[PDB]
């Protein structure tokens, strides 16, 4: 008899984008990483850990994927996909093929494909002034990750780090979602700082984190005070500089610009959500600690 | 780098239907017919027009068309009709993409079509206007001459200007009916005249007053209608109508004008300044026009 | 360089089926009911909370949706839209057009299209026994609604069943998921006693329902006892009396087999999972009543 | 319940996202234009820089359907492109065509332009190949906008000097498009960066055949008369007058072969009739409301002729 | 950057799913085929009703690829049907052909069958309608399984009894399509439901001529004529030499006709070949291992001659 | 009813590529040359044989291709050249479905074709065995004649043969090896016999002992060879095969044995017992062929 059909989709690129098509929305990530441990498995498992994160971070449900890497470019990936294939079962995510790339450096990471339902997708432009920052996981890998390279340290020295570093951020972001966050993104190569900047940057706002809130790694405050931290410390610390208000000792500022690896989660939530955070979390098993809060200003104050 | 893109589209299916995707709009028909002739190839051809007609009356550009028909179901004269619908449609710049067989036994072919209205342009039957003017471009009464040709009593010879009036494409109708900006169009087909100008005012939500003294039709309609001779469709196009149909006219003429037609003309309605243009219009395009009447208020069909 | 890529997916079909796709899981469902109440707006509603029913019953998330009616062949449906468009809003799915049927008796429903994440797919025949059924809204409305046919009752006297018909069953989903229930069904045309033996039949199992622990509408009591109920009732009844053992009196039988319209659900857990129930329950606000029990022979005990 | 079905589809293209496509009788065009700022507001640009996309579409007898942005986008700098977007929007609207979305380009030069899909119904399809000895050239637009938009660079000019080319400039070869099929044209291409001559010499090469062009009959700001004669006149000029040069006999003032080879934005459509066609061009294109200029005829040698 | 693609494809169906589809130098096509019980095994049963599918594409030269699977699945009564699949996995296997899945039907008459998808590599898509005068006509398996089954229904015969008939319709045509294919034959179909004659009027039809065929040189089980002769056979073979009736020309005892015209199941196929190829058909038929006989020739008039 | 439906594809690309679905599988390969004559028509023909052989080497039956060069980009020639592509595809019955222009200015054409693989019949160079034949279908030392011919030592009338044998598909070759149920298959192209051969000795982990005088080539291969004619591609490959070669034959067979070959034959393994078939199997298929060595367990080429 009589009928109306309607189609419509949107495809918003920045292999990065999100997609929308009646009614669901799909959003599609890429990140590689260079190794972070001497362990191929665990490498493979990080690193998949650490893609599946930039899903999560939008309030991504990780649903297919395909391993990237310089294979034949740059026995080994053997274990490597062996790590990979045991993270993306524990997060319930099928790894379609893969894919290589012309490099000779070596890395490998993962092109990720997930669902955001009943439009809940979360960016990073939501976040309003007066809110609370919250973050899930302690920082400080990426100087851990180099004292490592330099002989000073060895993997067993570093296994609270490792197991973060395998951790899913799938708990994570059902804490942020339940508690109705307005922006969100993970925390890896550009520092807590950086990240958080970022949140400022695209919600038009500024944010004041407190140093002694910060969860991180005590060897990690060892070593960066004995100047033992990556490159990348100080190229992020450089790239908020032109916006950071602090009167905090360099190493403290160098540490919350070390590069992360498979971090946490960064959200913003309001005030009054406080009440319910410790009960939420505590149901879901994850952790988070309270770092700050966001403000009028356009800056990044560290006290 | 930043790439944003979207796609959209609608469909809307009433048996026939309209599509939109991404700002053009297609439509689509599907119009089949018992023989009309005694001719396989004018057969062909006829339907060919009489389905393309449905495209050109919304405004459209045909584009390309399936045949339909029960061959092998109800063949060395389907040959000739595929010729006849071929030779027609290379007329109309219209691509044949293949055919298909029903489930019938009355012998019907006719073609399944797919246009496009271009700019937007599409054209429908509910946007007519009160004082507006009836124009027609094709005579009536084909109906009346096919059954006196299928009764014995006709023979083509004598019929030849409607084959003629058949056989011709209404695309030049349709460029006329866009040129003076009609607001409501569609073609005179198997409900008669007044059954199609009743389709306009029952979506117009408005009335038609017709002068039969206006309406073109062929001499030999009148005569054999005067006979009682015409098509069973007459009746029941007028029964339909009569709930809804104010005139004191006898009986011939409303059977007359409610004749089933065969690949009529296009059915449009016009502003009276437009009544300066049309003649012009009409000379450069090739085609012939007819004022039948005008729109009015009240919701029936005033037959004068 | 080198790449490798795979595809698959299966299509189930029992307009309903399930299909999978690389990891994702999609559900299709189809119904449409007759008016239950003489208000347009508010079958257009019911009919709406009913259809989704189906998916949330599969643990689904219902993403989009067709209206479908006998329009033209049987300004009401104006309202029957109004009504659809706002519980298809709050069920955050989008309505993608219409279709028209060939029917002379008015009814009206949807098709739906829901997805399953982490393949979270529930069924009926993963039930086993010594498991809980759990039920999320009372039963009667059969009765209730023929007793406003008859003229006994009017629409201020069934405000309450009403209330439960105009319900989402996301909540209750959530409720099902979280304590990882075994099997599912919602309860509606078949009657209470029709949809657990649907779930027995599917399992291989049978089930025992305590009458006096089955929640129903006071008035539905009252009603059945008078011979006031619907002549589905009889025939879910005579369905399962091949199955069926019970020393209970006729009505009571006759009330739990009575067809419910836009009902709760129907689903089977384990013992354990009775510790955080309540809690669950109370946090995703829903209701919910331990009905009975799994057993192992293959019929329907009522007592 | 026999049933045949059959389906066919070519696909041509000449590089970046530019070509041809016909399917089961349906003919879509593809083309892409972006230039550079035109005039100095920004909403100006967004509507010559429409207007300039969709005649390339215009010129292939094609009705222009949808579209989509291309610009540097952060690449080049963000209140202006707003603004862009704004004319090209009101442009589009006025052309009854749908914009899509928009892609960025990695470009530190100032562009914008637009990707554009057509239709050309009934196989109308018009190219610069179908032309024959002893047809008629026409142009619609006058020629010139490259010497004038110099001079506003060169601040010899200021933007209200040149209100009637940045009409020109604006104004949608819809119009234009209706006349040429009305005259049923059997060549067609528009005026844009290569120049006049240029773009007659494309009709020639695809043709393969020759054109005679009357000086005094082409059409052109009287403005651009008056700066390339002060040697004020953009190089793109002189490229294109040495692209030709192989091709070109000529006796003429070198300020007229410069005049003639000035690259044009958003210029006229460029096409070829017969003679008999000039019964009916002046109440047609009066109907159309569209200017029209005979400023030529094309000849059997295979070269350019100026006098 | 010239580029040029272009893209065809032709589908032609005859009714249900049964078709032939041509896309850009391949050729795919697409049978249906169910049966009801044939033995009383049903493991044996959906081995034979493949066999059976498989043959419609091998009697086109097809090499088949996928299939799915047709059954009334509940509409006829769940024990059998397990065997009856892996009867057809098996079947499916030893022909390389993927089960893709299956479909239901409404019919309370016991059915299985697949929907069989296949291709002809290089055109070589053989058809009923290319066959000429004087070609000799050849069949790959006897004749008669109806009689038999038709006794095993009505008792008179024991499912051991026909084991030779059992182990021929189990039988791949696939080797038969090898050699139909190696001797270039001119026109194939299989022999089932219509019985020899009527396939073979068949050919005759389509290809506008007719057929010779002579009893003594058909294969067919000697324990069929036991049958016919007592009045034992199907009634579909009495419907079959009745639509034959009006082009048959034979002075042969009835037995003789009603066996000629018994409904085969998973029959062999019936080709036509030119004459000269009977110097290597021997050679060439051992080498594939499959059987043949010629039982005729082709003739101008449009009848079927049976002596 | 109840209804199951499954659909599954994989697809492995190395550049080229392997793609199978429900059952088939497409083989998919690219192949562009440089001219090897001066004639445009039989350039065309040839580049076609050589692109088609990549298919049929795989066991695959060509379907369709699409031309590939850089004409007007390196015109009244590449009419003749695509004139000789298609009587190649027509003969190999392959459909030509367009083609495209790549960024290059050294003159070279080719095809990009598609092929499918029967009954799963994909034939690769891992599954070759110790002990089994080494068969060649094609002469070599195309390279050598093709540089005198460049050269102008040497006119098209004194190479007919090589150019006969490069303008021949490897079909009944394909035919051939599928019916010797062959282990492993490749053909001979611009990486030189040993260089293929090796190609198999790698990918199934084997290795293989030619014998020069066992092997076909042209004559004036040989002539040309020894007055230091030939292809630097011929160094070329003799030095990337020297890590795994073991030999002590003199410079000029190495490298008339490492020459690239153009259009080249099929090179593959059989075992011993199919000895007393090949004979009558490639007098009937109308093939040529030649047993130039057999595989060995040691990793290496021994060319004795």
């Amino acid at each position: 008899g009589f009928n109306i059909y309607t189609d419509e989709s949107t495809l918003v690129s920045i292999d990065a984008g999100v997609y929308e098509h009646n009614g669901i929305i799909w959003v599609y990530t890429v990140d590689i990483i260079t190794p972070v441990v001497n362990d191929p498995y665990l490498w493979g498992a990080i690193s998949t850990a650490n893609a599946l994160s930039d899903v999560y971070a939008m309030g991504g449900i990780p649903v297919n994927a395909l391993a990237i890497s310089c294979f034949n470019n740059c026995e080994i990936f053997r274990e490597v996909i062996r790590g990979a294939l045991d993270k993306l079962r524990e997060a319930k995510t099928v790894l379609l093929g893969g894919h290589t790339i012309d490099d000779k450096e070596p890395k490998f990471g993962l092109s990720v494909a997930g669902i955001c339902p009943e439009g809940k997708y979360i960016t990073q432009s939501g976040a309003q002034v007066g809110q609370l920052l919250i973050l899930t996981k302690p920082i400080g890998t990426g100087i851990l990750i180099k004292g490592l390279k330099e002989g000073i340290l060895k993997e067993e020295d570093i296994n609270e780090a490792i197991e973060n570093m395998l951790a899913l951020n799938d708990k994570a972001r059902n804490l942020m979602l339940s508690l109705d966050a307005t922006a969100c993104t993970d925390v890896t190569g550009f520092g807590l700082l950086g990240h958080a900047w970022n949140i400022c940057k695209n919600s038009n706002i500024g944010a004041r984190i407190f140093f002694e809130k910060v969860p991180y790694y005590q060897l990690s405050e060892n070593l960066v005070k004995k100047k033992i931290y990556p490159k990348g410390a100080i190229e992020n610390l450089n790239f908020v500089k032109n916006y950071l208000k602090s009167n905090l000792d360099n190493w403290k500022l160098i540490l919350l610009s070390d590069p992360v690896t498979s971090g946490g989660l960064l959200f913003t939530i309001n005030k009054e959500k406080l009440e319910k955070i410790d009960e939420t979390a505590k149901e879901l098993e994850v952790n988070y600690w309270i770092i700050g809060e966001t403000i009028a200003e356009n800056v990044l104050e560290v006290l």
